[PDB]
Formats: structure tokens, sequence, C-alpha cells
RNA sequence: GACCGAUAGUGAACCAGUACCGUGAGGGAAAGGUGAAAAGCACCCCGGAAGGGGAGUGAAAGAGAUCCUGAAACCGUGUGCCUACAAGUAGUCAGAGCCCGUUAACGGGUGAUGGCGUGCCUUUUGUAGAAUGAACCGGCGAGUUACGAUCCCGUGCAAGGUUAAGCAGAAGAUGCGGAGCCGCAGCGAAAGCGAGUCUGAAUAGGGCGCAUGAGUACGUGGUCGUAGACCCGAAACCAGGUGAUCUACCCAUGUCCAGGGUGAAGUUCAGGUAACACUGAAUGGAGGCCCGAACCCACGCACGUUGAAAAGUGCGGGGAUGAGGUGUGGGUAGGGGUGAAAUGCCAAUCGAACCUGGAGAUAGCUGGUUCUCUCCGAAAUAGCUUUAGGGCUAGCCUCAAGGUAAGAGUCUUGGAGGUAGAGCACUGAUUGGACUAGGGGCCGGUUACCGAAUUCAGUCAAACUCCGAAUGCCAAUGACUUAUCCUUGGGAGUCAGACUGCGAGUGAUAAGAUCCGUAGUCGAAAGGGAAACAGCCCAGACCGCCAGCUAAGGUCCCAAAGUAUACGUUAAGUGGAAAAGGAUGUGGAGUUGCUUAGACAACUGGUCGAGUGACUCUGCGCCGAAAAUGUACCGGGGCUAAACGUAUCACCGAAGCUGCGGACUGUUCGAACAGUGGUAGGAGAGCGUUCUAAGGGCUGUGAAGCCAGACCGGAAGGACUGGUGGAGCGCUUAGAAGUGAGAAUGCCGGU
RNA sequence: AAGGAACUCGGCAAAAUGACCCCGUAACUUCGGGAGAAGGGGUGCUCUGUUAGGGUGCAAGCCCGAGAGAGCCGCAGUGAAUAGGCCCAGGCGACUGUUUAGCAAAAACACAGGUCUCUGCGAAGCCGUAAGGCGAAGUAUAGGGGCUGACGCCUGCCCGGUGCUGGAAGGUUAAGAGGAGCGCUUAGCGUAAGCGAAGGUGCGAAUUGAAGCCCCAGUAAACGGCGGCCGUAACUAUAACGGUCCUAAGGUAGCGAAAUUCCUUGUCGGGUAAGUUCCGACCCGCACGAAAGGCGCAACGAUCUGGGCACUGUCUCAACGAGAGACUCGGUGAAAUUAUAGUACCUGUGAAGAUGCAGGUUACCCGCGACAGGACGGAAAGACCCCGUGGAGCUUUACUGCAGCC
RNA sequence: UGGGGCGGUCGCCUCCUAAAAGGUAACGGAGGCGCCCAAAGGUUCCCUCAGAAUGGUUGGAAAUCAUUCGCAGAGUGUAAAGGCACAAGGGAGCUUGACUGCGAGACCUACAAGUCGAGCAGGGACGAAAGUCGGGCUUAGUGAUCCGGUGGUUCCGCAUGGAAGGGCCAUCGCUCAACGGAUAAAAGCUACCCCGGGGAUAACAGGCUUAUCUCCCCCAAGAGUCCACAUCGACGGGGAGGUUUGGCACCUCGAUGUCGGCUCAUCGCAUCCUGGGGCUGUAGUCAGUCCCAAGGGUUGGGCUGUUCGCCCAUUAAAGCGGUACGCGAGCUGGGUUCAGAACGUCGUGAGACAGUUCGGUCCCUAUCCGUCGCGGGCGCAGGAAAUUUGAGAGGAGCUGUCCUUAGUACGAGAGGACCGGGAUGGACGCACCGCUGGUGUACCAGUUGUUCUGCCAAGGGCAUCGCUGGGUAGCUAUGUGCGGACGGGAUAAGUGCUGAAAGCAUCUAAGCAUGAAGCCCCCCUCAAGAUGAGAUUUCCCAUUCCGCAAGGAAGUAAGAUCCCUGAAAGAUGAUCAGGUUGAUAGGUCUGAGGUGGAAGUGUGGCGACACAUGGAGCUGACAGAUACUAAUCGAUCGAGGACUUAAC
RNA sequence: GCGGGGUGGAGCAGUUCGGUAGCUCGUCGGGCUCAUAACCCGAAGGUCGCAGGUUCAAAUCCUGCCCCCGCAA
């Protein structure tokens, strides 16, 4: 009797740690997110050489 | 004093802040009554005494010291009826026999036997429930009061109504007191304007108002707000204190550890060396050393487990000169201390001690909430909700006042719509044939090799439609019938629903499953049937009757009524449990092959001598058919009808309906008609208890209380008589409430 | 009796061992131990005997006292009572010690030893608001704190992140200093509109202004971390070797199916007739690893684990006996529980598991000694689960704060 | 929220579910939205689309043309539905009505909101005019209040004038998306835990269901040399059971204790063994499959907490299930899920498991029914003493090996029977103590320590009965004897005989047999409360009172009890043997059995001690005898026999 | 069913935000050497897993389809 209760209140406890680790997340980069740094452009052309 | 009267009122009427409980702060009871007067029982008898029986005192001793009254539980004695073949929610209805004789009544007590019948309460969709609460009896124990708001009712005055504090006065009435409050005028955010005003550019429209008018003061009642706010109940939080006489650690000063063993360092001697080293003996007496009592500890097992003991005993066990045991006196205190660290310990309490206070903390949760009858009578739904077992608005109930006839049923007529069914005209899916562009595999020419598209026929669809009902829905006009309906306001409860039939989803076209639509019953519905059986069938209990007719269901016995009538079926106890499938079971229709030119069968093409085969539909049966305490799907007996089908007629059968009698409610005009189940809940009318006022009484020639009884009223209840009791108590009208107990693992007492 | 662990989760419990003397005693070892290892033998009484010898005493005489020989008795001589069972092997902890008073004594705590770090003395740290204190009447060979835990051999790589330490400029930043300016107000100017001195008043920018943070180094017995993919050797198979990607760096020694291995009763060897346990190896380490230390380890342990011997009522399989209860008599006399009970069985029905309902079956009335199947028995308003916009203790880079510190 | 959690969802639009008005749920089936357009809006005017065939330079299936056919097969910004070809679809000209104030009246609706709207006024766009225009073919494209920003303003301005500040109108700031929005501001652990509640809600067992599971079938492609159906049974189809995994959430949260084991069983049959049969691809021995059959029986260990499973060794066999996965007020407590601690792993952490490991309190005196035993009362038409019948109930029910038949039948051999005789075991049960043993606490003996009887000798107490060696009665198993034997009756499956219906055939319909460890008996035990109270033999005898009777009372008869001595009986009652003309118990005497040579004395020895007297002495329960002691005297209870009929 | 991957021969970027297809090694050709390696000089090798859309332009954005790897299974 309440086998499978005992073993899914375990389930719950993890379920309940992604819970914390994704609400902690969240609020920390709402907090402090640096946003990726520029990535400045790269102008390209070259003289094509004639023969 | 419309305050209490010994469980009340102070905790304390009494030698009570006592007894008792706690180390302490602190907590904290129980317990009144002789008589007018001790006149408190001289004397005698039984007894060791206690306690009795007389005799005396007294009005009374059945007033004799827990001494007014003396209920119930509970415990006994005697006996009028019944009881040892009986299956019991303990009664109720019927009923002999026996025994009595009353509030004199179509009486009282008992009860062989027959019928019927699973407590009360709470909580539930649903409880006899194996869900909850109560051992029993008694007492006590829960919507109250203050101040505000609003509505109804009553009264006074009325376009007005009314005073508050305060001053005089019986703690009163009343007089004075007009400040203030509400109303008569509204509209606007406001300036402001005013029967109008605001918006707007507007004499427009519209909103709110006016014309369509009643308020106010006080009282009663309902509800609401703020207060503990109907009563009981947390785990907790905070504040101030009390504890280290238990226990943790520390500090100071004492004290305890029977006996035995092992033999460290060092030292000495002897040998040894050039010297040392080295070796052997002896001495020596180290150690969180060894073994083992006291003492301390607590490893295993048994026992104990309403114990001898709220942690022990018995048999073994560990330490036992050490980081040892223990005494005395001290220290550290809870947002703290102490911890060789277990969240362990800090007075049998520790993830935050104990006591008191804030405090009646809070509890959308559980439990409880006390007299009676009558009128009406739900909901378990929608929306929103840090919301889901809570709440709020609506729906549904009730009361009052208005409108009033505006409601409803049916018929007739009109209309909106795309479901069932059907259909392929569109969109998808799809079968066969034809015709097929191409596509691939073969040498641009072909394969029956994949094949787009076209066409012919043929299927299919919750999210396809050229069509399209029945019902249901919205209206209109009459008619026939019925009596509802709407507005405003007061008070609610309900938001867990259940099953059954039908239409769907989810599921597996399972579930007493789940979620909607629709109708019913239950919930909140007793009676009859289905053996028992809220939800199925029949049918709605105001009450009496030893009257009648019926419903579902029945009629051989249990058990009221047909062993009814007529015609067939079944042989399986089918009826009284299930499929695919199997089968010369049997009944009834129909078709067809063959047949005295002679069949089928059997006999060596003939003998023989009247039937013989196949198939369709259909009625009732058969096999397929094995579960666990015990026949065990007919309720039982039992039944060959007492089963099944068809038809007919009788009778039985409810609390239905009818007849007779009574009570009440409503409606219309004392009559008639109609109605009278009920949970939550609304409304009305009453009974009873305590106290007050005013009248009128009762009572020592016996009050209240208590105990009986066969009386009275529709209920709550009220009398009368007798016994006990020994001094208070009813009645009528009105008023005020500590006003009604069977339940709260309620509190206290008794048993 | 016979058997002897076949019992059982487990030799739990009991049995067996036990004193003194003599002989004898292994692996291993930290050279002390292990060790009472283990395994054996002896034990009574009598005579040689006030013994050989020893203590006391002036001596007599008193005590103590081995060892033998020679005999006697019994089933048996520490004749009773009291007094270790032992051995082999492994895990953990070194050890003695300490711990959940009252379900845990242990591998947990402590420990000596190791290391890191703070502290120059009014020390740091701690208690207190402060004074005053402990530290300490001490002074870096001392004191506090963290981690590890005797001893032996060792303790590898990573400073990117976090912490700590040290820097130096610079950037960012508060109060406080500064008051450019702007608004309001109004003497006055004006036909008005509006402008507007001074004073007052409401705002106020530049500039200035520390630590911290940013930045840069160091530090791992600081908190911590310690990888993927591909190819390659003349049988095959594996790769000494090579390529590339990523990182701060990719786990070294040692150990390994483990207190760690899910698959798994891994495979192999040993032990048994039979071994999911055990022991020895192997290494595809789900998910070992070097001071939350790694690997060994003598001694120690009421530690956990497996195997032998002894021994037995643990068992096959129960029997008998003793005492105390039970039972009868005399005395005394509770408790939990309890809606009232004249309180059967079967099948069924029902809130789906009935003494009580239905249909049958069975049953004369009342007890006593016994057993526990039922009364969903008693006890404790379930601790599991869920719910309540309940509580408390704890944690942190949850939110908001406070002390302390700079 | 078909427990909670994860996942998914939360506001709005469209469709289906939705049952032809509207509305209508589920964690039912499909999709979209959080915009876009300055023209894709308004108006005025004009206008048809997709596709196919044919003709054509590049040109190709498909670009552009041209003709014919061609209801919409197109398009309509953006999903779906409803619309649309006098277009709402396409094109062109001018414009901004994508206006301001509003608004009769309606839809929808709990509210808050949302939707439609003729018409009026102001000032405009287009148009010749009528007229149309308050966005788009319609239906999504959004967020309350509070609080702030901005613009306007015939509003207010706390003595007055200003101002500060506020009001009104317009407008902006929320993925407040959990979208009717808790605060401006918020994550976890609890195994150290606590309170209030709930069977409204998880689980076990129960109930319902039966997808799955187990078992059984239908069809028959086939496998099987041929041959579907000896055996096996593809593709499909139909059931039963309620042991499995599930679904549901109906009972239980003011408590229905768990897995495994132990003790004790009980039931079903879907039969593991034993019994009886059909078929066989059954020669024999063995087997395969199916039918009947539930009477009895159905092992001991190693490993593991285990159930299970593997293994070892047996057995005729090592059956499958139900009984709350039977059984904890019957036991155990090893596993698992309290508090301690540790490893691996995860986490910053408190802690946790996707894993392990060592240690960890099992309470209750039985009221009722039930179950096993034992009494008292009354009844059974007189009162007694014995012996009995049997309605009915319980018990028992098993089986191996060997010898013989017979090395026969059978077979090529190998091997090897049926049936019928006979012996002997296992397990189990009943009884009993003569035998073998156990026990034997009032028996006998040996012996240690100490204390006592004054000492010696001899003894007593205590030390587990001090210890040790024996042992009577009784009680006992492991010991012994015996049992399940012979068989009858009726049947099951099966085998049949005769025999039609249906000239045959057929076990069947009438009729007649056979045939199982099973059923009813036989065998053992209880049994007349069998209220239906039975039957037989024997004994006692009609009393005395009252009362009119019915009936009542009092002494007694036969007989029994109280009381007493006891055990063959026993918790107590009861039962049984006895109670003085009695051997009932004790004692006494004589024995048995048991122990094993007493004390005293003498002799031998220095002594411990040995020997003789002497199979001695001692001896609980056992046997026989014997009144020596106790069973005294007494008291109590106990019939006089109802009525009716029939036959005598 | 739920996720992650397919870029010259190997290992890897670039993908979100469209703009010349790349880095390291390797392969191939030619030098150096007696010859091989190293070294030096050139080149080839992917139209970004496949097939269609969107766009002037797609490895990148969208639609389908096929493989590889993890789990559950
Ligand atoms: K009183
Ligand atoms: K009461
Ligand atoms: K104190
Ligand atoms: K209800
Ligand atoms: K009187
Ligand atoms: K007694
Ligand atoms: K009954
Ligand atoms: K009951
Ligand atoms: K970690
Ligand atoms: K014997
Ligand atoms: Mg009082
Ligand atoms: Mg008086
Ligand atoms: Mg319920
Ligand atoms: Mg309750
Ligand atoms: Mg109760
Ligand atoms: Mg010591
Ligand atoms: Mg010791
Ligand atoms: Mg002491
Ligand atoms: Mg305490
Ligand atoms: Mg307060
Ligand atoms: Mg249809
Ligand atoms: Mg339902
Ligand atoms: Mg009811
Ligand atoms: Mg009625
Ligand atoms: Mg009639
Ligand atoms: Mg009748
Ligand atoms: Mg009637
Ligand atoms: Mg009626
Ligand atoms: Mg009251
Ligand atoms: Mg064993
Ligand atoms: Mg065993
Ligand atoms: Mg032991
Ligand atoms: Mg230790
Ligand atoms: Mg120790
Ligand atoms: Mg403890
Ligand atoms: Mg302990
Ligand atoms: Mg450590
Ligand atoms: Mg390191
Ligand atoms: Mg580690
Ligand atoms: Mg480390
Ligand atoms: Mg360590
Ligand atoms: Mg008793
Ligand atoms: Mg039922
Ligand atoms: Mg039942
Ligand atoms: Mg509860
Ligand atoms: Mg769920
Ligand atoms: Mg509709
Ligand atoms: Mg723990
Ligand atoms: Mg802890
Ligand atoms: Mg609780
Ligand atoms: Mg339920
Ligand atoms: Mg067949
Ligand atoms: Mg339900
Ligand atoms: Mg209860
Ligand atoms: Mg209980
Ligand atoms: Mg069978
Ligand atoms: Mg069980
Ligand atoms: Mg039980
Ligand atoms: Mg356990
Ligand atoms: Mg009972
Ligand atoms: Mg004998
Ligand atoms: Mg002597
Ligand atoms: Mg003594």
């Amino acid at each position: 009797i309440g086998f499978k209760e005992y073993h899914r209140v375990k389930a719950k406890k993890l379920d309940n740690q992604v819970k914390s680790k994704m609400k902690r997340l969240q609020n920390e980069l709402n907090k402090h997110k640096l946003e990726k740094p520029n990535e400045e452009a790269a102008v390209r052309f070259q003289f094509d050489s004639h023969g």
C-alpha cells in the first residue's frame, strides 16, 4: 500500500529542484544579463586581377 | 436594583488564596440548612463497640448531628401475569387466557401466538451502516448587548419634523434648552445656474431632475457595520518574569578505586674491547598497560509492557590509576546557555524550557446550536475570483407593496434554421472497367511495368451538401380552457449532486467511469411492486374508520386473489445467465428434384412395394457452458405448468380515488369550492420558564417542590384527586429576559 | 535416547570453556607485542614427615613450605560455589576514550600527528550597548580559527570562475562642500499685451568628494575543476604512433564489481553435495583517486562480514520433572471499554465486505475452564497522501531589512 | 488537474463536438490572433475571374497575345466559417467621413464591459443630381483602477492678489500574456518536524469494468513421406475466469498494520501422483493428446530478507488458484519508509536519490458471537435402576519396492508386459508401557566446602535436587501392537446388447447390462433436548391431610444425594472404587522392582583403607494380606400416576 | 514518441542577424634528394544531408522528405 506514492513523492522533489533552478536562473538574468558584445563587421572587396 | 440565590453570585456564603499540585514564578479546589427552643434521646434490651428495638422530648425523630425538601441513574425485598423448541433495533397492530377495578372511560395490568418493522444524531449523491458522537442519570452549556445604517410595522405632527449636552427635579416623569440634524430642489468636477441644470456652437438631442410631491421623531421586528459578536477548538507569535535541588560544561575544596599479573626507562654486576659497541643476569617499577570485585557504564537476550518501576529486573556484558568515579559549595538562562556534536541537554517538557500577560490571538476548517404547530418551498448552475470543499453577482425560494390579467396549455396562421434521413451538385476518401499524358525498366520501339488526368458505373463523410424532416423555437389573431405573470422592496439558502431513459463526446461504441443536452425520480417522498434493494415500475402520507373501487404487480402453498377459459409451443427444470460456431430436436409457412411407365433404402440392370429427396424463411428448444464457506439466478416449497405465446373474463391488490366523520388553510359569497409530503430557507400563530407593574385571589382547615393516577387540549402543554412536604404561590393584562438541551471524544457530580 | 546448526535473516538463545601448577606456543609485527595464542599434562586421601628448605624465638615451641617416592579409594579428586570458548580470513576506525538520559554505541565525535591561515600585544578571536572581562597574570617554540586524523609510502594537473591577498593609474559612486543658471513673487516701465531691479522664496548644473566595484597579478592541505571526434602496425584484433576540436586543465601514482558496480547472482579461481553472501583475481571505474586525503598497516573493537572446531532442545520432534501464576476455597477488590440489546450459520441485498435486512438452514434454559476467526475489536480527531492564500526549524547568488565591519 | 508532480493550458477570434432558434462540458477534434493598409479608406465611373482546347519567333508542361467553351471551378491583406459576379472581386479620376457634438431604439449581458443604429446639428470629400461617406466583405489584432508624463481649459486657488497644487477634456506610459491585473519590491529544504481538516483525494484489500493476463474455443492455410483435424494450428474470428498489469475513485484518513517466514488450516478444479477411459504417426517398455474423477497424498537442503529462481539429493507426485495477494487482540520482524552515520552521485547550499551501506521500542487482564472441553436446570403425563435402536454427525480414505506369473505376450534385436497371486516398506493415525530408552525435586548410593547434633563414630542444614552414578510408579517416543482389509449397491467417462423412429444403420426413444481411489454402505467414534424427547428388562405401589371439585400440602416407597475414605478420574463440577456383614485410603506385615554390601563389632594394615558378620541395609507412588487409624451419628430429596377415543 | 546532429578526405567554425564557403591536417601535380620523409612551389576537392518555395541574393529564413546519435522504447 502506498508503494507508487512513495516513489512518486521522490520524483516530485526532483521536479522542485528543476523549477527552483529555472526560477533562479530567470531572475538572475533579469538582474544582470550582459548582451553579446558587438561583432565588428568586416569590409571585404578585392580588385580581381586581370590578365 | 423587572442583579445571583450554593454547578449561581467573588476563586472563596463554610477558618480560601486555604487543602492540594509545582524547585520556583505560578496554578488552585471541594465544602451552606436539626428544632421555635437542645427540650441533643433519662431508663431498659441485643452488641466488645458500631448500629439498632422500645421508652421518653418535641407539632414532627420517616427532624437524632453529611440532622429542611429528597428527583433520576443505580442497588435490593415481596409478588399479579408471562417465561426452559426458541433466531428477537425489542416495538407496533391483531389477540385468547389469567389477574384487577379507574379522573367511569367503546377501563387497567400481563402477553401464548400472528402480521409489519435494520436505533438517535452529525455529515453526505447516498448511512441500519463495518463513517462520526454519546457508558448511564442529573445539573450547567451556544445569534446576545452597545452604538450606527437600512427596510417593514405602530404612533405623534406634517412642508415640516425633532432637540443634544446642560439647568431644574424621586438615580424618575416632566419643564426649559433650537445649538445642531433630517426634509421641502435639483443639476454640475467646479465656478455657477435653478424647475431646471450638465454636455454641447445649438431654441437640437441626450443624462440626471421637475411636473407625475412626504417627510420627520420615537417604539417593536428583520438584516447589516464596528465591537470576541452564535459557542468550543489550534500549531504558533510577542512581552515580562521563574528555573543549572534533574542534566550539559566549568570553578573551588574533599573523597573512592578488594586482590592478582606484566615488567619501560634508569642503575648495578659479570663477561667482552685498545676503548666503545655488544651480550647475559640482577635491581628498578613505567603504563589513557593486563585480569578482576566495590563503584561507574549499558552490548545481547528474556521478562515486564492498565509494570514491583512514566525506562526496571534476571542471566551474561564494557571500564575499573584514569581523558577515571563521586560528595559538598558555586558559575553560565532561553533571539540564551552547555555540548569529545546526538539538535544532544537545560527539573518525567526542547529544531528553541517553564509561568503569567497581549488573549476570548487567528482558524475561508471540524464539531455543537435547546419548545410546538401551520403557510410556501429551493439549489448542488453561469460569470468572475492567488480562485476551485471559500466568496461575490445572476438564476432558482420566501414575505410585503404596487401593476394589474400583462402568464401558461391547446388549436389555427406566419416565420428564422441546415440536425436525423437522404444525396453526390461542391471538398476530401474510395472500388471495378474504359481511355489515357507521362514515368521507369528494355532496344528513339515495347512491356498487361509504376502510371498522372479524363470518363462510365459503384461506395463513403463530426468538421462534404443539389436537398431536407419530425420535434423544438420566436411571434400574431381569434376561439376553448387555465391562474398565473411583471415591477419594487425585506430575508434567504444553494455553487460536492446521484441514478434511470433518450441524443452525443472522452474510454475499448468498458465501467455503479467521465463530461454535456434532454425528461423523470431521489436529494427534500412516506405507501404498493421488483425476495431484500435512495435513483427502476405504480402512486404523492392533514387525521380517524374492523367500508368500497382500482394502479403496477399478481391469483398451487408460504401469502390476498383463477389449481380460470380457449387455442398452440417447450421436454431443456428451458423457464430460473453468455457468443462465434455445431447439430437427422421440434412446430409452422413456402419452393422444388424424383415417384405404381414404379422412386429413396435395402437385396445380384432385376426383387420388393408407397412415398421419398434437396432449399428459403420462421417459432420454441439443444451443445458450446469451469471458481473458490453451502444447494446458490425461480425468494423458498415445489411446478411439465404452477413455463412460453395469443385472446377473453373474473377477482386480489397502495397512505391512489370514493364513502362517512373531525381539524386547519385559501378563495368566493356562516356556507360552497379548492387545498393541506418536505431538507436548506422565508413567513405566521402559539405553549412554557424567571423577574416587574397593576388588578383580583389561594395558602397552618396545609404553599412551592416531589411521588402516583385510567383526566383535558390540534401541539408545545394544562388541570383534578390522593400520598409526601412544612411556608410560601398562582390567575388575568402588559412589560423585561442569563427563557426551553439528547448529542459539542462538551464541563462538574453521582452511579 | 539417536543425530549435532539439518534451526534461523543471523549459532539468537542455551550449551560448551573457566581456578592453580608444568610443558608448549604460529603467521605477522610499529620488535613492545600477537600470547592466557594454539595444543597438551597434573590436581583427592594415607605413610615416608614437626620434609628439603624458609620466617619467628635465647631454646622449647609456633607458623610457611615445594618436590618427589610408596600406597588407598571413587564413575569423577579446582569432586560443591565462583573463574576465558578457540581458530582462520576480510571491511571500517589506528589506539584508551565520547555520543542520541528513555528504540541508534557505531564506520559517527574526540584523539595524538599533519597542514593552512589570522595574531607584534590595548594581539587576533570571543562576551557585553558600555564599563568590565576571557584570551593571559600568556607574548609568534604563544594564542584563535578552518580542514585532515596514529604509524609507513606518498599527496599529481588546473588560478579560467568564486573567495582571499597585493597593487597601480584610470573609469563608475554617496553625503558633504560649489551655486552657473531657471521658476514664482513685485517696486517700476509702459495705451494695453507684456517687460522687470532689489529682497524673499522653490528648484538647482559645472567643479570637488573615500572605500567598494571595474582592471591587473598571486594564491588550490583556498571554494572548486580534472574533455570529445577521426585514423594508423605484413592473419585478425587492439593501437606504441598521428590528426583535429574544445578547455583554466583535461585524473598522475596507487586502488578498483569496492561502506563506491545500475547492468549483476559480471567472468575466472577457491571454499560447499549444492554458495544472489564470502575470499583471490580480472578491469567497460552506471557514478574511485590523492589532506571533505590516496594506498598500506602490527596492536585494539559488546564494530560489520564469511568459514572451521568444540558444543549443545536451535532444530528433526518433542517428552518428563520443579517452582511462580493460572484453577478451587476463605479475606480484599480495580481498569480500559460501554447507543439500548432476548446478540446463530449459509447465500444474497445494501454506502458495493451484515449478530441485527431478505430467503432458507440450524438452535431446549443458565454457567465454568480454555482459543482468538469476527464485532472493519480497544488504544491514539492518521505521522503516509492531498488540501489550508496554517505553523515552526534550516538554506541560499529569492525579496526586503538589521547588527557588525570598512 | 480522472490524487499530486512533470508535460500542457490560462486572454481573444473561427469551425466541429452542439442533438436544424439561442446557449451548452471534458487535459474533446482542428486552426489562427497580440496586426496590416496613407491605400488595401471615401466617393464617381467603367469592368469581369480560374481553367481547358486550337493558333502562334525566341518559348520548353507552364511567360505574352488571338478565337471558342467556361457560375465561379478565381479573387476577396491576414485563420476558419458565413457572404460576394445589380459584386464585397479588377481598373481609373478627385479626395481624407480612418469627421466634431450626438443619438430614438435594439442585441448581448451577474457586474464591469462589448455590439448595432436610423435620424439631428456643425463643417467637408466625391457626384450633373439622386445620393454615398462617422475606415477596410463580416467576425480576432487587446488590459480595469491607482499612480505618473504631455497638450488644451469662460474650473478651483485655504484672509486678499498671485502662485504652489488640483479638477475637467484630449492623450501617452503595463508579454500587469497566470491577460477582471495581490506588493513598487520575493527562491528553496524538512528524514527534526507540528496544527486544522478530507475516504471531497492518492493508494492495499473489497466493489464495478476486463483493454491486458490465464484458460478454452470457431474457420482451416498448412506442417506432419501421402494425410488440415495422432500431434502441432498461420492469417482472422467468439468466449469464460476474475489469480496478473491496468482503468474508475464507490467503502475506510476521530487509523481496515506491511513483504517474507512460522502455527493452523479450509475451499475450487483449469488433476501433479494415485484410480477409470477414448484416440494415437499406441509393437513391448515408455509416451503424446482428450474425457471422467477433488477420496487421500503432494520432500529435505545450499544461495538470497526474500516471493521467485538456479542448484544439490530424493519422491508415486514434488499441481494451479481463492479465502482482506487466508492467518501479527496467534508468533516472528530479516526486507522496506522515523530519528544516527557513511560511500557514489546531484545541488552554491540546507539537503536529495537517478543508487547503496552499518544501527535502530511489535501495546491490549476476552464483554458478545464463533471454536474446543465440562457442568447445573427443566423437559420427555407416575417415581426409579440398568441395557439399548439409530434420524443424524464426525473420523478414516495415501503409496512405494521386491518375488511370482515370465524372461512369458510383444520384438530382428535391444529390451520387456496386461491381468492375477504373494511378501515387505515409507508417510500418516489409534492405543499401550511388557521390551529398548527419556523423565522420575519425599528412592538408593558416592563425594566437596562450611555449620550444627558437646567430642569419636554415625548423621542433619545449606551450596541449582550442591555436584556425580543409577532408578520404582506415573507420564512418555525415538519403543511396541494395530489400522487404512475383504468387499456390496447405485453411478461418471467409456464399452455395450436388443431396437425402432428412418425396410438399412444406430448404446436409446421403450427395454436390458457393464463400468472408477469418486457417491451410498461396509470399518471406527458420538448420538433420543431425534421437543418427533424412541425401544426392552427390572424395581416401587395407590398413603395421610385437607377442598364441593379442579387442585394443594405432609410424611414416605423404590432410588438417589448431602457428608466422609480415595483414584483407574479430575482445573472445579463431573466420573469411578468404597463408607463398618467395609479392604476405600493410610499404617502394619509379607513381597516385587530399585540401589548395591548399612550401622555395630571383629580381623588385616603404621595409615588411608580392605575383609567377615551379610545380595546386607535402606526403599515415594507397584502387589497381596491384615480393621490397627479414618470412612460416626445423622440430614435432604424422591411416586400415588390428566383428558378423549379405540380395542379388550 | 522525445531531443541532438548531416559544411571538400578527417576534425571543426560560420546558421540566431541572408551578402564572394572557410581554418587545421590530409589527397594530387611539380621541385629539392641517390631515393623516402621533412621542407619549397601550385592545384584539385564541398554549390553546406535531399527536393521544392521566399528573395536581386539562401549553408543561414519557410515547407515537406531521407539518414546518424542519445533516451524512453
Ligand atoms: K440546593
Ligand atoms: K448528560
Ligand atoms: K536564576
Ligand atoms: K444535501
Ligand atoms: K396532605
Ligand atoms: K474466591
Ligand atoms: K433472517
Ligand atoms: K455492528
Ligand atoms: K559538489
Ligand atoms: K517403558
Ligand atoms: Mg460557587
Ligand atoms: Mg422550617
Ligand atoms: Mg462519500
Ligand atoms: Mg468527521
Ligand atoms: Mg464511542
Ligand atoms: Mg587500564
Ligand atoms: Mg577489566
Ligand atoms: Mg552511588
Ligand atoms: Mg527533561
Ligand atoms: Mg490584541
Ligand atoms: Mg447521416
Ligand atoms: Mg457517475
Ligand atoms: Mg434516507
Ligand atoms: Mg397530500
Ligand atoms: Mg375489486
Ligand atoms: Mg390464498
Ligand atoms: Mg386501502
Ligand atoms: Mg389522499
Ligand atoms: Mg440557556
Ligand atoms: Mg542453514
Ligand atoms: Mg530452512
Ligand atoms: Mg550468544
Ligand atoms: Mg574507534
Ligand atoms: Mg572503546
Ligand atoms: Mg537511547
Ligand atoms: Mg542501546
Ligand atoms: Mg574525518
Ligand atoms: Mg591535491
Ligand atoms: Mg571522495
Ligand atoms: Mg581533496
Ligand atoms: Mg579517511
Ligand atoms: Mg480466569
Ligand atoms: Mg451489490
Ligand atoms: Mg455480504
Ligand atoms: Mg484527522
Ligand atoms: Mg493526473
Ligand atoms: Mg444551434
Ligand atoms: Mg539521517
Ligand atoms: Mg541530523
Ligand atoms: Mg495533523
Ligand atoms: Mg471516495
Ligand atoms: Mg475444427
Ligand atoms: Mg464521480
Ligand atoms: Mg472510530
Ligand atoms: Mg480500531
Ligand atoms: Mg474436469
Ligand atoms: Mg495477507
Ligand atoms: Mg487477525
Ligand atoms: Mg527489520
Ligand atoms: Mg456480537
Ligand atoms: Mg512399569
Ligand atoms: Mg566426624
Ligand atoms: Mg546461609
